[PDB]
């Protein structure tokens, strides 16, 4: 019964999941000067035209916007990836304050939040099977800074009062995730893991260099969510980020010079 606190936070997770101290854990700090430009990188293809959003769920640690992943409707390919990866959900990690919230850091800089678009490798047939493989998932990570509003985020922000507490869901159809992407698809990539229990080492991370801008008001609304279930004492859903983990024997590659 894990979480983000003093008593059950990241620094405790290893007792239940020894893989917490493994060789390819996420997130990491991205040292921009040491990431090497890789000319082998094939270009990134994000194909979201046919995406079908279904539902938004407060899962007790974040909220997930879920997609129909029963056909190739929203797929990631190219980049460092071999084969086709299907979008299943996106979520965010965020802070109690604008000065922290992202999981990845860039030369030790923390962003206010980070968006994760989660995709699974179609060669494994379903998400559950994919998470058991070293190349099972591809997560596209996008940093959020506070400034101008992101218009394409507002639909997400406005439904959050309907999913305040753990276990609540709401219909969330016709959402276009293209409206959450920055202009450039320049990226860093490295092999890593999920950043919550069970911490599976199944992720190819693709972290975009260009952040998106969201307004202070937008992020504030994220911070009104609750970790707790309805009828339990209120604990604001903030600081649901795992800190940077040791890079160990990995290299971060850049798609750009
Ligand atoms: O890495 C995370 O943000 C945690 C996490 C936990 C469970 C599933 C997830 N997913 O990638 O579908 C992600
Ligand atoms: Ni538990
Ligand atoms: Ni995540």
């Amino acid at each position: 019964h894990w979480g983000y606190g003093k008593h059950n936070g990241p620094e405790h997770w290893h007792k239940d999941f020894p893989i917490a101290k493994g060789e390819r854990q996420s997130p990491v700090d991205i040292d921009t000067h040491t990431a090497k430009y890789d000319p082998s990188l094939k270009p990134l293809s994000v194909s979201y035209d046919q995406a079908t959003s279904l539902r938004i769920l407060n899962n007790g640690h974040a909220f997930n916007v879920e997609f129909d992943d029963s056909q190739d409707k929203a797929v990631l390919k190219g980049g460092p990836l071999d084969g086709t990866y299907r979008l299943i959900q996106f979520h965010f990690h965020w802070g109690s304050l604008d000065g922290q919230g992202s999981e990845h850091t860039v030369d030790k800089k923390k962003y206010a939040a980070e968006l994760h678009l989660v995709h699974w490798n179609t060669k494994y047939g379903d998400f559950g099977k994919a998470v058991q493989q070293p190349d099972g998932l591809a997560v596209l990570g996008i940093f959020l800074k506070v400034g101008s509003a992101k218009p394409g985020l507002q639909k997400v922000v406005d439904v959050l009062d309907s999913i305040k507490t753990k276990g609540k869901s709401a219909d969330f159809t016709n959402f276009d995730p293209r409206g959450l992407l920055p202009e450039s698809l320049d990226y860093w990539t490295y092999p890593g893991s999920l950043t919550t229990p069970p911490l599976l080492e199944c992720v190819t991370w693709i972290v975009l260099k260009e952040p998106i801008s969201v307004s202070s008001e937008q992020v504030l609304k994220f911070r009104k969510l609750n970790f707790n279930g309805e009828g339990e004492p209120e604990e604001l859903m903030v600081d649901n980020w795992r800190p940077a983990q040791p890079l160990k024997n990995r290299q971060i590659k850049a798609s750009f010079k």
